[PDB]
RNA sequence: AGCUUUGCGCAGUGGCAGUAUCGUAGCCAAUGAGGUUUAUCCGAGGCGCGAUUAUUGCUAAUACUUUUCCCAAUAC
């Protein structure tokens, strides 16, 4: 259904961020300043200083290929 | 036919700051640089290296003596 989409990152990266876009179409029309943040969190920061890694990142800064880099 | 807007040059009159200005046959960059806030939101340069009075040129301040003239009878 997507290869290039899969071939670059996995295959439930690629259908995670399908599913909360809503499909090829719907993905095709959004811009990458919003793919990068498709299933960002609210993440209540209980005490700390915003170094929750997901204050504005989604299930492609947790895909295998970003999180295979150093943390900066 | 004046009035007026934008960008670009050439100037003139000012004001402001010298911890910044410039270079980039180096790299990356709207096929996306960078993202601290406004993130299903913003939107351009950034990095490394190099020059330097933290841009670069001038102008001025830090001294007076060479010469070149000389003595003599109305006499054995």
């Amino acid at each position: 259904i997507a290869p290039n989409l899969s071939i670059i990152i996995g295959a439930s990266t690629a259908a995670k961020i399908m599913g909360v876009a809503g499909g090829l179409t719907n993905l095709s029309k959004m811009p990458a300043c919003n793919i990068m943040l498709l299933g960002a969190q609210r993440k209540t920061l209980s005490g700390f200083s915003s170094t929750s890694v997901l204050p504005h990142t989604g299930y492609i800064y947790h895909s295998d290929i970003v999180q295979s880099l150093p943390p900066d």
